[PDB]
């Protein structure tokens, strides 16, 4: 029947509550960007694993105090020194080099004066130490940064470049992570042609498939292109069955209003036997947005049947689909970032919550960004926000330039 | 010699001023994410290309007024109607369907009552129109959204999903764009082992290469892994020559301070014959950061020789390298987004401007985010900002929790 109007808050919670978290797999750490760890990661070595110089200078005995010293040799990075530093002696050290036995502090070269070098001038022989070194000064002790057996990354961690670096550091080059969802995208309608086609009478080009696939790809998830499907229940069923076989998530657009050749809801329920959780949402745009799940064996497939209007499709994809994908790939709090911004122009409110693509810009020293709903130069930039306008009331019927509003971040700022 | 201390502002401007914009290439529109158009793009068709219904309803003659009408047929999406609507008649239409000849308005189904249908109930025969239609109501005229010959995207546009959708819409499936830079990354030092290696005496694992490659990959640029190179001028030269052959940009780390086995600056100048624009920057961390260019034939190569300390390397990569890469790939204003945030803890200022990775978080309804320099839960998130602290003065020697500071965005918020 005509599905109940579902509130935006209920629809959103329903998507998150009903979306599964995918299983795990082992990956190479270099492939970890944007992955969520499904294991704790432990250090199997100390960092540094030897006492290491913080400075270019000399390894000394602090008890020697300031004075003139014989340079017995050099500790070079990458090699364990063999000599022991005795009273009256020092060893040259470079940053990251091991501290030799017998030394207990480092004096940086700027707190020294060279006395004697070799004739060719390539070897230092004697040096004046000008300061009283503090015990342990300018040395990183064994384990100062990381200790053997320390947990350096917890399960649940959403990895960026520095986490990949940490895995490299501790030598943990394979890790268990959640899988990424595979997302299949289909367009529907007898009027649709491919982008590559010249127009024919009564027809237009399919843009949603491209826009949706790009949106998903921007977030790093693998995609499947299911093409254009006609307004025909058998064709829709066959396409959905392909999507279900090939992917974790199916996204369709078009054919979800109550029109005569809108078949998707019927096919989902009667033919595919999916559970439709909502089929209308009280929102602008996006009224006919539909969310269904299908359990086959012990696997839950998710299906988003988005409106056909191109603006509606991209808006609802960002509101509903992206957070579900984030939950599927193991992100613990998959909610989008919502920031406060100032309206750049007056806006009339609707009885429905309204959503509009916008561009966020910071002005000089002003603390809040401005939100400009999509000058010449502005066109050089792609939308990076979704303005989230409140429903109207007897009190508030309009918002004014400068008033503070919620904006969901949808692109790299 | 010991290079002059360059201010942060000068170093940053120097990088942008000396970095080239790469040439152009033709790509398929599906590959356009993050690319910058090097051509204006024009529509070769109207959108819609026929007069199109906005609603499910009936195509009517407004001059008929309200009343009872014979339904002569249906205009279905994807097909040009053949019948003409005469006085006293209407045609069913669906959203996106063409308006038949003879009709000049659409009345939505909710403003109608069905009078008669076929016995099987699959065909509507007569309908009551309850309203006086406004001329042209609920019709998108030819060219309403886009006109043939209109410029729909300007050169200089940095493309996201909606721009890809627009290309699909107008059927422009190949476009001229700036090339992306290819970025080669090398680590240096005799003490370094690969991540895959067990430790040996005096050695540590190479983490910078992984962190830097991931940082670059996060921005979408192709990379080349040049491996680990020893503290040896000949090996460094050979590696740099490989990077120059294989890539547009070379990033090294390590070996740029004035230590005894730090050879990079010498190799760059004497052996590679590159022009070093700065070799020290008055900043914390990142003092020894070095930027050079090399012109070969009519091609300018860029070389960033970053400090070896892992925190310094990732900070300077975000401050200097990423903006240069953005200029190379044709972004007109390649500067990073800097936002205002509140300090989550007291901080002492240094004579040098200081930079620290942080996490930005919005709290409930507070307009400004909090910046937390890198609770348990916080560790689940990767750094998304770089705190930019001002140099100290006689006046300001510390900043307090809650004070507003600049933060450069370095991850998806
Ligand atoms: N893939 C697409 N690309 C561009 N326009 C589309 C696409 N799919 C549908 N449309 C257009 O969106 C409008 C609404 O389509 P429709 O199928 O009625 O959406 P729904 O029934 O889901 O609300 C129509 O003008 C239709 O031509
Ligand atoms: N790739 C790397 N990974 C981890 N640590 C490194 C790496 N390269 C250098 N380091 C460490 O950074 C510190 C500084 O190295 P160094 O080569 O002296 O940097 P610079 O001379 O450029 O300031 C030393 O402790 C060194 O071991
Ligand atoms: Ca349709
Ligand atoms: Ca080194
Ligand atoms: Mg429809
Ligand atoms: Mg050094
Ligand atoms: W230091
Ligand atoms: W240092
Ligand atoms: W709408
Ligand atoms: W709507
Ligand atoms: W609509
Ligand atoms: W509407
Ligand atoms: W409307
Ligand atoms: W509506
Ligand atoms: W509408
Ligand atoms: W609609
Ligand atoms: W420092
Ligand atoms: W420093
Ligand atoms: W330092
Ligand atoms: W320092
Ligand atoms: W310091
Ligand atoms: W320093």
């Amino acid at each position: 029947s005509p599905f109940p109007l579902t509130s935006m808050d209920k629809a959103f919670i329903t998507v998150l509550e009903m979306t599964p978290v995918l299983g795990t797999e082992i990956i190479n750490y270099r492939d970890g960007m944007g992955r969520v760890l499904a294991q704790d990661v432990y250090a199997k070595d100390n960092l540094p694993p030897f006492p290491a110089s913080v400075k270019d200078g000399y390894a000394v005995r602090a008890a020697d105090g300031p004075g003139d010293r014989f340079i017995i040799g050099e500790s070079q990075a990458g090699e364990q020194p063999t000599q022991t530093v005795m009273p009256g002696q020092v060893m040259r050290v470079t940053t990251g080099a091991p501290i030799p036995c017998g030394a207990d502090a480092v004096v940086q070269v700027e707190d020294t004066e060279l006395i004697r070098e070799s004739d060719d001038g390539t070897e230092e022989l004697e040096v004046r130490i000008l300061v009283q070194a503090r015990p342990g000064q300018d040395i990183r002790p064994i384990g100062h940064d990381i200790k053997r057996g320390e947990c350096v990354l917890a399960k649940g961690t959403h990895m960026g470049p520095s986490e990949i670096g940490l895995l490299a550091t501790v030598g943990v080059t394979e890790v268990e992570v959640n899988k990424f969802p595979v997302v299949a995208v289909m367009s529907t309608g007898n009027e649709l042609l491919n982008p590559e086609d010249d127009l024919l009478p009564g027809k237009i080009r399919d843009s949603n498939r491209s826009t949706l696939l790009a949106t998903i790809q921007e977030h790093g998830y693998p995609t499947i292109n299911l093409g254009i499907v006609g307004d025909n229940p058998d064709d829709l069923l066959n396409a959905l069955n392909e999507g279900i076989s090939r992917a974790d998530v199916i996204i369709t657009s078009g054919g979800v209003s109550m029109g005569e050749k809108d078949y998707l809801k019927q096919v989902l329920d009667i033919d595919l036997h999916a559970q439709i959780h909502f089929g209308r949402v009280f929102m602008k745009p996006g009224l006919p947005t539909t969310f269904a799940t299908l359990d086959i064996d012990g696997v839950r497939k998710i299906i988003f049947a988005l409106p056909g209007n191109p603006v509606s499709a991209v808006v609802t994809c960002n509101l509903f689909v992206v957070p579900a994908l984030r939950k599927m790939q193991g992100i613990l709090d998959p909610r989008p970032t919502i920031i406060k911004a100032r309206l750049s122009c007056d806006v009339k409110l609707d009885p429905r919550p309204e959503y509009h693509r916008c561009i966020l810009t910071w002005h000089h020293q002003e603390p809040l960004p401005w939100a400009q709903s999509t000058s010449r130069l502005m066109s050089m930039r792609s939308a990076n926000g979704l303005l989230m306008l409140p429903p109207k009331t007897e009190q508030y019927v309009e918002l004014h330039k400068g008033e503070v509003v919620d904006v969901m971040v949808i692109g790299r700022l």
